[PDB]
């Protein structure tokens, strides 16, 4: 009835310690669709700061702590009422070992090997009746939000290439769209939670030995690739589709700006960083962005009592999915907590 662990069996591809990784599976023989989603965690630039880490999120880091069943929660439920669409489908979760927002590329101190496991976990699961999907929908919160972003085409470019085209990737971006925008108080980039969105990047890139879309490499310098960790700056060139989920106010992109919860100032900081992902997001068809101050929802139970336009998330990726009732749900509400289906947990 939950996912069962498996780790994988090329034993190269590792977490921070070393310990090997791997995914919690989940089948249902009937359907042919498959979700892969990506956990999220923000990310470690550095030694002292994965030291840090190591010491205090230890499962963050390894395979070590990791349960050897997970119950399917939000989309990966198979509670239909829960997942009135996909409740039936195949459901895989893969743990965040890397530290890296999934970017590690390099065998090679800590191992960060993001993309490498996401290379690891496919190929197994094609051994599991992947072979016989026409859908794959690669989806993640936070750090796999983006982490999608930065894989998605890697996988449809994996997956041609080892010989299965039927299979349609796509990718769903919960809360991994982010901004390079200044900070509203400046400080200075010594603790991960506290560092700038741009520095942290520019800094992570170099230690994670990060691999980004090709696609978007293209389009930047050289030396200049953190670019292809934002979303906008992504977005445009990517050639599978992606639905976006974003909260005009995510708690994150806060944090990272160092707002903690007024003056007038302080309104307009927020009232503008609003403003300014509410754009970016007019070039996405296939959005569902309330503005409500909160991180994640798609993993979440409670995922199904958001509304928009009176339209719910699930139904909004169903409506999609049938592209393949509004796409382009989009809150045009300029304060946080304005919507009513907020969530209060």
């Amino acid at each position: 009835e939950d996912l069962r662990l498996h780790l994988l069996l090329n034993t190269s591809v590792t977490c921070n310690d070393g310990s090997p990784a791997g995914y919690y599976l989940k089948e249902s023989r009937g359907s042919r669709r498959w979700l892969l989603f990506l956990e999220g965690g923000w990310y470690c630039f550095n030694r002292e700061n994965c030291d840090s880490r190591y010491d205090t999120m230890r499962r963050l880091m390894s395979s070590r702590d990791w349960p050897r069943t997970r119950t399917g929660t939000g989309i990966l439920s198979s509670q239909p009422e829960e997942n009135p669409y996909w409740w039936n489908a195949n459901m895989v979760f893969i743990p965040y070992c890397s530290s890296d927002v999934w970017s590690g590329a390099s065998s090679k101190e800590y191992a960060f090997m993001g993309a490498l496991i996401i290379q690891e976990v496919v190929r197994e699961l094609l051994g599991r009746g992947l072979s016989g999907a026409k859908v794959l929908l690669l989806a993640g919160s936070s750090a796999g939000g983006t982490g999608v972003l930065l894989n998605v085409d890697r996988v449809a470019e994996q997956l041609e290439k080892l010989g299965y085209p039927a299979i349609q990737v796509r990718g769903l971006a919960d809360s991994g769209w982010f901004l390079d925008n200044k900070q509203y108080r400046h400080t200075d980039c010594v603790d991960t939670i506290t560092c700038a969105p741009t520095e942290a990047i520019r800094r992570g890139i170099r230690y994670w030995n990060g691999v980004v879309p090709e696609r978007c490499r293209r389009q930047f310098q050289e030396g200049e690739e953190w670019n292809c960790f934002f979303g906008y700056k992504v977005y445009p060139t990517l050639r599978c589709p992606v639905f976006v989920v974003q909260w005009l106010f995510d708690e994150a992109q806060l944090t990272v700006d160092n707002v903690h919860l007024v003056q007038e100032g302080l309104r307009l900081y927020i009232q503008n960083l609003g403003r300014e992902l509410r754009h970016t997001l007019k070039d996405v068809p296939a959005s569902f962005a309330p503005a409500c101050l909160s991180h994640e929802i798609i993993i979440r139970s409670h995922w199904t009592d958001v509304q928009v336009k009176g339209t719910s998330l699930p139904r909004a990726l169903h409506c999609w999915d049938r592209s393949l009732c509004p796409v382009h749900l989009v809150d045009s509400c300029p304060w946080p907590h304005c919507n009513p289906s907020c969530p209060t947990v």
